[PDB]
């Protein structure tokens, strides 16, 4: 009856959504420089309609009284889209080229870095008989990559026969690039080469035939989208000893497509603090620095902001001193406040903003919003990547149709794709084995915040900013920050998300239940426990309550039929309500071992990651129940009171799981009567940790074999005894990037540190960067340096009575950077 | 709409439902109309520049081809003849032609390796033929734009009293080739032509005799095994001993196309057999339903 017309209109809305998203993606490709203002205004209005109809369709999906409301809203938004239609019909060089021409005696700190680039390629030019090699230089935004290549280039040209710079832009024309290569080789024979119009191929043949019996040193820079470089590499495919190539790029996934060797990849780092200070004082300051003595702290704090990027500091210095330091200690602070939120809205600085937006424009779709989402988080802090992944999934930024992907690995791939585009610095390694958190450069972060605020993507309340938009109704994302004064929340009815950063004003001034529709709720670090209204929120996906003093949670959580996250670390709650099996969709459950889980967990079939499951006073059915739901990828378990044949029951029921990637079991000072020696492990596994040290195994587990579980890269194992064949067996394993073994009896009984030996094989360690042995003697005279090619640190124990022995054959420099080690010695 | 029409035509009470469906289908047609109005290099070219000492099995077929066209070179007074090579997808038809071309080249006075696309521009093709014949006299021939005719005459006059061995590959739509044939119409004994195409029905448009049409066949199982192991493995195939069965089964699906084998060998060795017995089963199972949606496989 009435349901049929709305059920029919919904997919019409969906088709319109697809068309609008297509045109929005097309119009956002062009830089906001060639795009006329009329098309841009129309695009903004289209974007607003896009949000409104997404909200209507989502309301329909979650709800199905209300049908009348949905129908009325649908007719209204149709009228709006119609009316917007006829308005539109009714009313209708490279910025970095100059840098290339800069005075040589204007670059500070260049010579040493240039020498490092030269002698990593010309060391084989001595005996220039080696096969040709390419040296790739990587970096982010602009930090000397092209200049350094030219300094090196202009230095070593007497000892070759040819050579040229060629640049490749964002969207090259291959014939143009090839004509540029031909022109630079010889400008006489190929003087009018840009007029000849053959093809992409005959001129490749000509360039090949030209470079026979010659050493040249061709350098190509700014190569993006590796598929473009696979054309040029065919021009360089005949044997030519003593010839070399240089490549510069912002994509670190294209550099390994060159030179096939990680030692040839040149990661280059920002300038050091003192070098950056010297450059900064060379531009503004004439010859001395001892005059101010009052803005020195200001210069320190400014140089900290730019970090090390020769570009940022060059631009800021040019802005700061037009003629004899036209500004002093007041507008310096005004600039400092302006950066972070609004610095770029200025003059002579917009030059560099295009150089930074190059990378943002090169991003494909489905990644522009993911990058723009970073504007939510504050200026300088590490951002846990798991938080970003779950927030992205809950927001709707991640989606697919393949059904062979668990929609989480997809988000991880998006994050890694952001990393390799040289836009966010990854730092640290988490407990799951991947990047822990990420940090974004200060200039880039402030620049993207402005770009996001050009539309209504987010809204930030900041004391330095202290600014509000004119339309309170059209607010979707809010980021409360240190500001705690103007907390008006009246006319934000369709609020997509909200998050609060370390504020005690929350709750007493905030009223969140008033947000009838809400998709994620993030409450890191707050001190509020009054959660009794989340039952009213039915669109919620992400609910973060880490460190929130939440003592208890409402019984009616089961109503939140759509839900994907519950983070409950650091909370005061110790028992979950029974109304949690009622949840049908979930992917993560971050709980601590103290809390007690109600029975019925086996119904949460869609669960993807489980963390810190406490097994205390558990019956057999509950232990067996975890095995029916097989979608886990990460599982963390600890226990105190079930150490019986139930252990073997669980150990067998785990093997039902076929998608694990990590595992770790925690137990106090006991033999592991859980893992049985006749049991198949999951086919896929990477981490397999065991962080307890008071615990031990009697023997090396039998199921540990090179045959099964071939993808391991981490052990953290501990055993009572040790054998000289166990180490050899561990050497049969393929990857095992990380190594750690503990000898329990050594630290607990009167046991002597013996010297195990690898008798069989040659290397048994192709790739193990880290190796740790505690209570086990790993003498470095176990094999010549041709055994473990990559091993940055090694730990072992050396008894003092072996000083007089002859088995201590160290002193030679092994292949990896193994000259830093402090071995624990025992008398 | 076509379902509505067929329903009416077969049926002729149903008039009421048919009419209702008619007006509502008109409704979606109109609605979609205004909804729409509201909003407004060759992959196989790089393969040509591949290392010679990587091909496996080219010599036997290449020697057979050379002596089936060069057999009359002794007493080089036989009239010119053409050889068509027929195949599907990638079976080195182009590579084999170049392998033969690079060997018997010193014993001709001219020669050109010229390609034709799906939709050729005849002026471009003939300019390419001219440029390959002599790169000095006809250096900037691609700039000059006379017509389809005078440059054909230029070719004909240039090919007076010479033996050339011109090879033209990837001819589709024989109506294209019958224009090129007029370039080679004067008697020129001791000179020959080589033609490749994925369309067998345009080969009998060439050479007018079945004995010259060269059907070419996929690789044998042994040669396919050698090429498959040479790309992935280091030097010995008997080292794994445990994915050998998976290897032969996955090789059976490619059959003998040096292409499928080359793509699978590249995709299956990212860095020294990235994993075994699991991803190889993934690629065996992924044939049929989703293997195409993958990475660096789109190039084929
Ligand atoms: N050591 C240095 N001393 C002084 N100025 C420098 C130094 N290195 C770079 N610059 C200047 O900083 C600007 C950075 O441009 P650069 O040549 O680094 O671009 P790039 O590294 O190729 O980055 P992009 O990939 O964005 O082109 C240029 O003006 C350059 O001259
Ligand atoms: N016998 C061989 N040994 C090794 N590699 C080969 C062999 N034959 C072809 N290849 C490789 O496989 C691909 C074959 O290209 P091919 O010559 O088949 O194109 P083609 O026959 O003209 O077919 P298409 O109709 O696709 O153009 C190239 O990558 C070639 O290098």
């Amino acid at each position: 009856t009435l349901e049929k017309k709305v059920r029919k209109g919904i997919e019409s809305l969906i088709t319109e959504l697809k068309l609008m998203q297509a045109v929005l993606s097309k119009v956002s490709k062009v830089p906001a420089d060639q795009l006329d203002e009329g098309v841009k205004i129309w695009a903004g209005n289209v974007k607003e309609l896009s949000y409104q109809m997404e909200d209507i369709v989502d309301a329909f999906m979650v709800r199905v009284k209300d049908l009348h409301r949905i129908s009325a809203a649908l007719e209204e938004v149709v009228l709006q889209a119609k009316q917007l239609a006829e308005l539109r019909q009714r009313y209708e060089v490279d910025p970095r080229m100059m840098a290339l021409y800069t005075d040589v005696t204007e670059l500070v700190g260049i010579e040493e870095t240039r020498d490092k680039l030269i002698n990593m390629l010309t060391e084989g030019d001595d005996w220039s008989k080696h096969p040709l090699k390419t040296i790739s230089i990587v970096g982010f935004g602009g930090l000397g990559k092209t200049t350094l290549a030219k300094a090196a280039y202009d230095k070593i040209k007497v000892q070759f026969d040819c050579g040229a710079f060629v640049s490749v832009s964002r969207n090259p024309e291959m014939k143009k690039v090839l004509k540029d290569i031909l022109y630079g080789l010889d400008k006489v024979k190929y003087e009018n080469i840009h007029n000849a119009a053959r093809d992409e191929k005959y001129l490749i043949d000509d360039i090949i035939e030209f470079l026979n019996d010659k050493r040249y040193l061709i350098v190509i820079d700014d190569i993006w989208n590796e598929k473009a470089w696979e054309l040029i590499k065919c021009a360089f495919s005949k044997k030519s000893p003593g010839s070399r190539l240089i490549t510069t790029t912002r994509n670190v996934s294209v550099s390994e497509a060159c030179c096939s060797s990680e030692d040839d990849i040149y990661r280059m780092e920002p300038l050091s603090n003192d070098v950056s200070r010297t450059l900064f004082c060379k531009r503004i300051f004439s010859q001395e620095e001892g005059c101010p003595q009052e803005l020195l702290k200001v210069s320190e704090e400014i140089l900290k902001k730019c970090g090390g990027v020769p570009l940022a500091i060059i631009t800021i210095a040019s802005l700061l001193a037009n003629k004899g330091h036209i500004k002093a200690k007041d507008e310096w602070y005004a600039l400092l406040s302006s950066i972070g939120h609004g610095l770029t809205k200025n003059r002579s600085l917009e030059q560099m903003k295009k150089i930074l937006l190059f990378s943002y424009y090169d991003l494909p779709s489905y990644l522009k919003p993911c990058l723009l989402y970073l504007s939510i988080f504050p200026e300088d802090r590490e951002i846990r990547r798991a938080r970003l992944i779950w927030r992205w999934i809950s927001e709707g930024f991640v989606y697919s149709e393949k059904q062979d992907i668990s929609l989480y690995e997809l988000g991880d791939s998006y994050f890694n794709e952001l990393v390799n585009r040289s836009m966010i610095q990854p730092i640290g390694i988490d407990d799951e084995g991947k990047v822990k958190a990420c940090r974004v450069h200060d200039m880039v972060l402030d620049l993207i915040c402005s770009l996001s605020s050009e539309e209504n993507f987010v809204t930030i309340l900041d004391d330095p900013r202290r600014k509000m938009p004119n339309s309170e109704s059209k607010v979707r994302r809010l980021s409360i920050q240190n500001s705690k004064i103007d907390v008006d929340t009246t006319r934000m009815e369709h609020m997509r998300s909200v998050t609060v950063f370390s504020d005690n004003v929350v709750g007493k001034v905030l009223d969140i239940s008033r947000f009838k529709v809400l998709r994620v709720l993030d409450l890191e670090g707050c001190h509020v426990s009054d959660v009794g209204y989340v039952g009213n929120l039915l669109h919620l996906r992400y609910l973060g309550l880490k460190g929130t003093h939440v003592k208890d949670l409402p019984m009616e959580i089961g109503k939140l039929q759509f839900l994907l996250t519950l983070d409950l670390r650091g909370t005061k709650i110790e028992v979950l309500p029974w109304s949690v099996v009622q949840l049908r969709r979930l992917m993560c459950l971050y709980v601590d071992y103290g809390m007690k889980l109600p029975s019925g967990i086996g119904n949460l079939t869609f669960l993807e990651v489980l963390d810190d499951l406490g097994l205390s006073d558990v019956d057999l059915d509950f232990v067996k129940e975890l095995g029916r739901l097989t979608k886990l990828r990460v599982l963390r378990l600890d226990f105190h009171g079930f150490d019986q044949s139930m252990g073997k029951a669980l150990e067998e029921s785990i093997s039902n799981m076929y998608k694990l990637d990590s595992l770790d079991v925690f137990v106090n000072r006991g033999l592991i009567n859980c893992l049985s020696e006749h049991w198949v492990p999951p086919p896929r596994l990477c981490r397999l940790a065991f962080p307890s040290k008071r615990s031990w195994f009697k023997t090396l587990p039998s199921w540990i074999n090179p045959s099964s579980l071939p993808l391991l890269s981490y052990l953290d194992i501990t055993l009572f005894e040790v054998r000289s064949e166990d180490i050899q067996l561990l050497g049969t394993l393929p990857a095992l990037v990380y190594l750690e073994i503990w000898n329990y009896s050594v630290f607990e009984e009167a046991h002597e540190v013996e010297a195990p030996v690898l008798s069989s094989g040659a290397a048994l360690f192709p790739c193990a960067t880290e190796c740790r042995f505690i209570g086990i003697g790993a003498v470095p005279s176990m094999f010549p340096q041709g055994a473990a090619p990559r091993l940055k640190r090694l730990w072992f124990t050396f008894p003092a009575k072996w000083i007089s022995s002859e088995n201590i054959g160290l002193g030679m420099r092994h292949l990896p950077s193994l000259q830093r080690v402090v071995v624990d010695v025992i008398s």
